[PDB]
């Protein structure tokens, strides 16, 4: 039963490590995606006049 319990103890180690730490991913996404449009919108806003 303790090796039942270890089971679960991955499950308790925390999959949701995936999901904890890509939140802090997703955050990153938002600055690179959002660098990304602005890396486009640099380059149009930057000029002509």
């Amino acid at each position: 039963q303790q090796m039942k319990k270890l089971e679960e103890e991955s499950r308790k180690a925390i999959q949701i490590a995936e999901n904890s730490r890509k939140a802090d991913l997703d955050f990153i996404d938002q600055e690179l995606q959002k660098k990304r449009a602005n890396d486009n919108k640099f380059i149009a806003s930057k000029m002509e006049e």
